[PDB]
């Protein structure tokens, strides 16, 4: 599991792992 995935904020700018 990714780290930026735990935060719904980063998830937006990180839609490649989530």
């Amino acid at each position: 599991r990714d780290p930026c995935c735990s935060n719904p904020v980063c998830t937006v700018h990180n839609p490649q792992i989530c």
